[PDB]
Order: structure tokens, then sequence, then C-alpha cells
RNA sequence: CCGUCGUCAGCUCGUGCCGUGAGGUGUUGGGUUAAGUCCCGCAACGAGCGCAACCCCCGCCGUUAGUUGCCAGCGGUUCG
């Protein structure tokens, strides 16, 4: 799929906190705010989306990451739609470098889910009960989407690259491709497949991700 | 084998990350606790030794048990 000239939604976000390297993606300043040149965002989308089709039909896995408060309720949604994994609540340092050590945390969920169905529930100390009840509680937060990761992902779809420069760092080191919805404040020089655009705006995050996923699905043929 | 700091709440490790390196991070900060007790947060996620917990006494109650116990209810007293 392709997009329209939907310009009533992305056309810049941040004030004057920008990163000089982003210049290549700005139109001009208006009322002290940078405005992204959309004619250019179209040139980038037409490539990034290419990458995803490639990935998708090749049957790949894209980890969706966005710890921003605004994208919270969106990230959850979209990933769930492919079969994609995602990082909603908070991004754990090493969910990719130290994966084998974290995937261990995953098994801890697996093993607890089990106990809370089996007969060994109320039967045994209750102090531990609470103690164990809380552990799932926390897991069913952070790991909620990571769970789907059988092995490290073929690409990451990050939202605020500068906020998730930890995730990006990691990936960058493990040679996993980076796809992010970036703008004024990011270092484009580190994002394999950029998507220059506003993002605090639900209206922006929502569009950028939906059109991506629709790409994802139509790619596999559903 | 014991005294002692000290029943104090600490002491550390794997892997990850930071640093040429000694080392650091985790264990920290904000809240909380009797406690590194727990919450929130954070390049960390866990784990070990320690805290706690499992064990004994005390306080309520139940079941099993009646040569301690009692007119608690009845019959006699040298009415103990």
């Amino acid at each position: 799929v392709k997009e329209l000239l939907e310009a009533g939604v992305h056309f810049g976000h941040e004030r004057k906190r920008w990163n000089p390297k982003f210049a290549r993606y700005i139109y001009a300043e208006r009322n002290g705010i940078h405005i992204i040149d959309l004619q250019k965002t179209m040139e980038e989308l037409e490539r990034t989306f290419r990458f995803i089709e490639d990935l998708a039909m090749r049957g790949g896995t894209i980890l969706f990451v966005g710890t921003k408060k605004q994208a919270q309720d969106i990230v959850r949604m979209e990933a769930e739609r492919a079969g994609m994994p995602y990082v909603n609540q908070r991004w754990l340092g090493g969910m990719l470098t130290n994966f084998k050590t974290i995937s261990q945390r995953v098994h801890r969920l697996e093993e607890l889910e089990a106990l809370f169905a089996s007969p060994e529930i109320e039967e045994r100390p209750k102090k531990e009960q609470v103690r164990l009840k809380h552990e799932l509680e926390r897991l069913q937060k952070y790991l909620s989407g990571f769970r789907l990761l059988k092995r490290l992902p073929d690409a990451i779809f990050v939202v605020d690259p500068t906020k998730e420069a930890i995730a990006v760092r990691e990936a960058r080191k493990l040679f996993i491709p980076v796809i992010a919805l970036a703008d004024t404040d990011s270092d484009p020089d580190l994002v394999d497949y950029i998507i220059p655009g506003n993002d605090d705006a639900i209206r922006s995050i929502q569009l950028i991700l939906s059109r991506a996923v629709d790409l994802i699905i139509q790619a596999r043929g559903g």
C-alpha cells in the first residue's frame, strides 16, 4: 500500500532542540517550530515500506518498540495485529544483547502460568502465594509482548529513536535492521530505515503504524 | 570450637552495558520497612550467602485420648 498526501497530520513536531544532522529533512521554521519536508517523507516511506514487504513475505519478525507515553496504547494494538512482538511498558536493557539471560525471565512466566491453573495453588503456604502472584503481575507487564520472541528479531520498529537509543544501540551492535518513525530531534545517521515525522501526536503514530501493518498483512496474503 | 563488630544489613556473583585500565553498573536514586523489606524509577536481568520464612515455647479454639480432673448431675461418708 501507499499513502495519500495526508499533510493535515505530519509536518513537523519539535521546537528548536533539533539535531543539526536532521537538516536534510526539514522544510523551514514557522512560529519557532521545524517543519519536515513531506515531499521527502514520501521518498523515505516508499523505501521503508519496501523493506517491510521484503521482510514480511520473506516471513520475518519485527519487534515493535515504543516506550513513549503517547504511543503506549498504540504499540500494543499494532503488533498484536501481525503476530509481531512488541515492547510496551518499559524497555529492558539487553533484551537483545543479553537476550539469552532475559529469555530466562520468559520461562519464569511460562512456569508460573502453570502453577496458577494446577492443583498446587492454595495448597502450600500463602505467603509464597502472594509472593508468586506478584511475580506474574510484573511479568504480565514487561514481557507481555516480548514473549513472542523465539529468537532475536530480524528488524526493529522503533518509534521515538532518541528515547529508545538504548534499544537502537543494542540492535545497531547486533546488526539487526532499524526502522523508526523519526523527526527533528533524532540522529537519522543511525536509523537504517527512517520515516521522518511528527510523533507525540497519536494521530501520527497511529497512521504511521497502521499503514505499516496493513503492508505487513497484505504481504503475507491475508 | 568460641568471643567480637553484629541479629548489624550488609557481602557478592553470572551474563549484558560503561571505562585504555584499576574499577563501575546491578546493591543506586525517590518512597517504604524491623531489614539489600517491599514499591517507583534506571543499562540492566537475574542468582548466591544474609532478611524473612519452614522448627520449639506462650495466648484462642477443634479432633483423638481418659486412674489428673468434678455433686459439673445422681447414691453413700470416718463429709478427705
